């Protein structure tokens, strides 16, 4: 039985990634299924491009060929490695869109073209100890968000940072206290903070720097773990300590518009993520709560199963989980 050391999905939701002790794994969403799987060693990090075949690997230290410093980029179809690039400290996180590649380390980012792997910029950062960062999928609104706080108020402040032209577009002063979250919405439009309080979730407008929504999150301050916008930015996943997983809803301000229960079985120290999908039609009848369109949820968490929600999009409230499957089987 191996340790679970990463997860994530892909910028559309259709796969997941998965990194744990012994390999790492790929998989389909819907219909469920292993798409790739390799038992080479411990990994930290393994992230996607959308579906092709290129994927970008840290191992996580049980190996003097994947030291944390060693970001490696492979192709699942041709076998191959496409390239390996090295850094000064440990590499904290690794985000991708169809035209640039993002490493991100404590105090310093690495933006490159994709395609070239040629090295744009370097931006040096104060310390971002818990790896924090969002890049816009698309790329006509090719965005990185990361955080700014002061070299040891304004603790809250991020950045905004235009990829294509390598420049920076604005300071957004999110919250008064360390980001300890954020998304960007499918399109580059929008983005979501929230402060280690995780008692207000903030949404901007990347262009203005206004901010558009205001909601509290549970009453006491519990830590945020995660945030996704669904696609067509109507809805907001947000997952943390608390084993609940709020769903807030996109038109002052507004507690959530629904919630997710992950099983009592569970362990309660899980970390999960979460993803929106695209609305369906279900048949009322094979589950109790007549053919109504709800909005299927993917929770993925740390002990290793895939949790299917759907949540009713005019009544909200707590949402049905459909299915669940497991990893490493």
């Amino acid at each position: 039985s191996p340790t679970i050391n990463f997860i994530n999905f892909n910028q559309t939701g259709t796969c997941i990634s998965l990194g744990t002790s012994k390999g790492f794994k790929i998989f389909n969403c819907e219909p469920f299924g292993k798409f790739y799987s390799e038992d080479s060693g411990g990994y930290a990090i393994v992230e996607m491009l959308f579906s092709t075949s290129l994927l970008a690997l840290v191992g996580i230290g049980d190996q003097p060929a994947l030291s944390p410093r060693r970001l490696r980029i492979i192709n699942t179809k041709k076998h191959s490695i496409i390239c390996e690039v090295t850094f000064p400290t440990s590499i904290l996180s690794v985000k991708m869109n169809k035209s640039r590649l993002v490493v991100l380390l404590q105090e310093q980012i690495y933006i490159y073209d994709i395609n070239t792997m040629r090295l744009l910029h370097t931006i040096e950062t104060n310390p971002n100890p818990r790896g924090l960062m969002a890049m816009s999928p698309s790329v006509a609104n090719s965005y990185l968000v990361y955080p700014s706080p002061p070299k040891v108020i304004k603790n809250g402040d991020v950045i905004v940072f235009n990829l294509e032209t390598l420049q920076p577009t604005m300071v957004i002063e999110a919250h008064k206290g360390e980001i300890a979250a954020m998304a960007i919405s499918f399109d580059g439009t929008l983005m979501a903070t929230a402060s280690d309080k995780g008692t207000i979730i903030r949404v901007f407008d990347i262009e203005t720097g206004d901010k558009i929504y205001q909601f509290r999150r549970g009453t006491y301050a519990t830590r945020i773990y995660s945030i996704s916008f669904s696609e067509d930015s109507q809805y907001l996943a947000v997952t943390g300590s608390s084993k609940t997983v709020h769903i807030f809803k996109l038109g002052e301000s507004s507690r959530h518009f629904a919630s997710l229960k992950l099983p009592v079985e569970t362990n309660s120290h899980v970390m999960t993520i979460s993803s929106i999908g695209s609305p369906i039609d279900i048949d009322t009848s094979e589950y109790p709560e007549p053919v109504m369109k709800m909005v299927p949820i993917r929770v993925v968490s740390s002990d290793g199963y895939l949790y299917n929600f759907v949540m009713d999009p005019e009544r909200g409230g707590d949402c049905l989980i459909l299915s669940q499957y497991s990893i490493l089987m």
